């Protein structure tokens, strides 16, 4: 919770976990540059909440690379998302904190992911 951090280290709370390499785009720097990794990363989504109770739940975009535990990747939200697949091998997102992403190594990583997306959404806003 506030002290002993889980749903990280111990993943524990992944509901889903995919296969990408996790991209980003610091504004217009070059462009879609791998922040960290690079070959392959570990990526999930973690449906986390308020330790308040309520029912109500968030997401946390969480991301290992593909080498044990490294987060090379991290993006909590709490009620606000806005994804755009602007390829079919690559899924992006802006948390107005620059635009993030990441590239589909596979079309069952790709369709899982945009499952994935497509229920945190729907149960995110309605």
């Amino acid at each position: 919770g506030s002290m002993t951090e889980e749903t990280h280290p111990d993943d524990d709370s992944y509901i889903v976990r995919v296969k990408a390499v996790v991209m980003t785009r610091d504004d217009s720097s070059g462009g879609w540059f791998p922040q960290e990794g690079g070959g392959i990363s570990r990526v999930g989504v973690c449906k986390v909440m308020h330790p308040e109770g309520n029912g109500r739940s968030g997401f946390l975009i969480h991301g290992e690379r593909q080498k044990d535990k490294l987060v090379v990747l991290e993006c909590y939200v709490r009620k606000d998302l806005v994804y755009t697949k602007a390829n079919p091998t690559f899924h992006h997102w802006k948390v107005d904190n620059r635009k993030f992403g990441l590239t589909f190594q596979s079309p069952a990583d790709a369709r899982a992911f945009d499952r994935g997306v497509r229920k945190a959404i729907e149960d995110l806003i309605e």
